[PDB]
């Protein structure tokens, strides 16, 4: 059940699209993480979701992978 | 005295060199915001400061600013 790169951005798309891929990598390449995982992940999406537009949507991807 | 874009990529780049553009311009459209200021200076480098291999380096440019302040 480990989060992976894959996992990440495919919950990202349900909620954001077209924009997920280019923001993760944006607030990967801010952090300096060279992969995506377990360890890593909520970091990743704590930045995300200090993004007054992207607050809520990136609020229910984080909901659904803690679920996982 | 106000912090801008000019001041703070002057402040990282001492430190970190001139990669520091690249990761204040990519935690600055991470967090959508489109200019530097007061009112958002230590939120930019807090996400930097989560980054390991700067993190020792933001520390020190932080300190400086708050020294000035």
């Amino acid at each position: 059940h480990m989060i992976t790169y894959k996992k990440l951005l495919d919950e990202l798309k349900k909620e954001i699209g077209p924009i997920a891929k280019i923001f993760l990598n944006k607030a990967m390449e801010s952090l300096g993480y060279d992969d995506v995982d377990d360890s890593n992940y909520k970091e990743i999406l704590s930045v995300l979701k200090m993004n007054k537009e992207l607050r809520e949507y990136v609020e229910i991807v984080e909901e659904r992978l803690e679920k996982e």
